[PDB]
């Protein structure tokens, strides 16, 4: 029992809202980040993702298409039943900044973790 | 530069992305040539291209849901136009493996790079 | 804040760094509590703290050479001073596995996070 | 036969010079980067690392303590005999930028690849 639908808050402070997961595992939702590496308005954004499909703790993966910037973030993790019986999503992401030349690409990728809980 | 078409990366793996809808969203299929070794196979991958500020070289992020075995991959990158007037997808990914328990999570994620071109 | 002392991270693993020489360099031992599963064990790790601009919270980078099995790890992070006036090592790492051939390289690196404190 | 000593050039354009590797696998050298994510003088710097120790293609790991900035980079990879009989070092690195608060840590880590050859 680890539905992906719902509202979740992360260690960095953000909030993530996911909808009803279908049969092929997909889903959609909004993701208000609580942190920014830019100078723009922290404006909400939609995230698209899929979750494997029969174990209780399935690994998923989604893309959050930010609205206030030319960037994308990709999280990938697994739904765990944190010992007592509370769900906990541990994930990792790659923050893709945008450049102008096919040269300054390396300085474009950032990596970090993120633990989500049911806010 | 658009993620519509048949793409092959540097590992020998192909991938086709059908039409990138109004909003951003897009679908396709992925045929890898490697693995952590069951059988190779296609799987469905869905993504999203970042429109905002109507570029020609935007960042994108798609999730490949490996059917065989409980994996996922996520690719994050930018649609380029390398100086040969051709196209080039420069991206890094994260391969999440399904792990037995919450406390064996530290070892589930793998990081690497891939570069898709056209065929 | 200095990398001198006995440190334990969030995985149950300890680590001790002897004296950080004039230049930067420093040595120590690492005792993990996990693995990709031979036996657990200590191994020697050497690092380097970045002096330039004489800070108190500088970045560092040390390489743990896993003797048992042909691995490596590398940790990159910053010596912090979290608001409890205590210390905190916030770092991410890369675990490289020895692979049979050049063309099976894409799957050798793993990415994750660790946070060492004091004892 | 894959000695680590010597001068190597990387895909990004940089040059790396490594010295004599000892018995415990360690080594030292300079590393002139050919790219910078800052506004400083691209000034040379020393890198410290170790290499496992009996296979022909051993995996290593080193830290490059940059001189023109409060930062550290950590590479980790493996020495491969590129088919014909030329050595080739494939590696990955984590570029650790420095922050001021134990909060803005996530925006601090960058990841990317790097292939070295005997310039």
């Amino acid at each position: 029992k680890c539905s992906l639908t719902g509202k979740w808050t992360n260690d960095l402070g953000s909030n993530m809202t996911i909808g009803a997961v279908n049969s092929r595992g997909e889903f959609t939702g909004t993701y208000t980040t609580a942190v920014t590496a830019t100078s723009n308005e922290i404006k909400e954004s939609p995230l698209h993702g899929t979750e494997n499909t029969k174990r209780t703790q399935p690994t998923f993966g989604f893309t959050v298409n930010w609205k206030f910037s030319e960037s994308t973030t990709v999280f990938t993790g697994q739904c765990f039943i944190d010992r007592n019986g509370k769900e906990v999503l541990k994930t990792m992401w790659l923050l893709r900044s945008s450049v102008n030349d096919i040269g300054d690409d390396w300085k474009a990728t950032r990596v970090g973790i993120n633990i989500f809980t049911r806010l």
